[PDB]
RNA sequence: GGAUUGACAGAUUGAGAGCUCUUUCUUGAUUUUGUGGGUGGUGGUGCAUGGCCGUUCUUAGUUGGUGGAGUGAUUUGUCUGC
């Protein structure tokens, strides 16, 4: 559902969870830190994605959000200072959840049934 | 899908300065380039100013209130003496 990823791109980002990007999103993923990535398929080329499906394969479960630009706008990168969006456009390919920071029920049940597939 | 940051080693440099280049690697929204604006300035103007000090002046000199003289600017009080 909507909710829980909103939920968790929140907790992450007041504990800096969020690999904002990809190069950072690659390394968390090589490293022993990135404990979710959303990834959208609306991409170019495509071979952005193939790699991220590598690095979550070696820190496995994966989200397929789409909506690239609308990953970011509700992912956090923005200032957002007024009740609008404020910037004309920005967006993230990859996003990485490393820290998970405060902990709903509803996030984990469903964090559960996506490792479940 | 990189606003950016930093750098080993070499050319360069006086430099062991990643100042600039060769290559590449690192870094994550603090930044970068334009507009307004703001700061910094032992920059200018002491002939725009404050404060302070110096000097006129180490002398004994100033001042206003009622009163008197002048139309008045001013004067007497602040003086002939000792
Ligand atoms: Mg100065
Ligand atoms: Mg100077
Ligand atoms: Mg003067
Ligand atoms: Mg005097
Ligand atoms: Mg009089
Ligand atoms: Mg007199």
């Amino acid at each position: 559902i909507e909710d829980a990823l909103k939920v968790v791109l929140r907790t992450s980002l007041v504990h800096d969870g969020l690999a904002r990007g990809l190069r950072e999103s690659a390394k968390a993923l090589t490293r022993g830190e990135g404990q979710l990535a959303v990834l959208v398929e609306s991409v170019t080329e495509e071979a952005i994605s193939k790699l991220v499906q590598g690095l979550a394969t070696e820190n496995v479960p994966l989200i397929k959000v789409a909506d690239a630009k609308q990953l970011g706008e509700w992912a956090g990168l923005g200032k957002i200072d007024r009740d609008g969006n404020a910037r004309k456009v920005v967006g993230a390919s990859v996003v990485v959840v490393k820290n998970w920071g405060a902990d709903t029920q509803e996030r984990e049940i469903l964090l559960e049934h996506f490792s479940q597939q």
